[PDB]
């Protein structure tokens, strides 16, 4: 995966941003931004890829109650443990729309 | 924050997305979605609100080398120690875009 720097140059951060000048299939170059923040995450003072979804290593997932959202995820040995998170935390109605905050 | 539940009804979760009816400010409902695959990760088997934006913990980010994503990011211990991160781990040159994959 990924690999982007033999073919850019002219790459910069700013702040979560990283730009960079890319080589097309057809030869010429295109620039190009991306958010970073999304993606990494400061765990513990070390910068982390975020983890893959949560879907690729959870399953059953199920509405517990008015808010919960309850699943089966797997641990690092392997095995899965039943989990559940209160969604009320950080999803909120705003104006008649699901939005995270 | 959030607290959507108060406000919604006939709340339901498949897969990864959470779709909701939920009362708009002028009276009347909204129906709507959210995709909770960005914002929840699994950790070691429990379910987790992925980490804060990075840039909200971390200070001075550089681009290091060709690749490296270089910066001092707050420990729990609340201290800032050097860190790095491959970008070129996740993020490709696709036909002239950055892209994570």
């Amino acid at each position: 995966l990924g690999k982007f720097s033999q073919t850019c140059y002219n790459s910069a951060i700013q702040g979560s941003v990283l730009t960079s000048t890319c080589e097309r299939t057809n030869g010429g170059y295109n620039t190009s931004s991306i958010d970073l923040n999304s993606v990494i995450e400061n765990v513990d003072g070390s910068l982390k890829w975020q983890g893959s979804n949560f879907i690729e290593t959870c399953r059953n997932t199920q509405l517990a109650g008015s808010s919960e959202l309850a699943a089966e995820c797997k641990t690092r040995a392997q095995q899965f443990v039943s989990t559940k998170i209160n969604l009320d935390d950080h999803i909120a109605n705003i104006d008649g729309t699901l939005k995270y905050e």
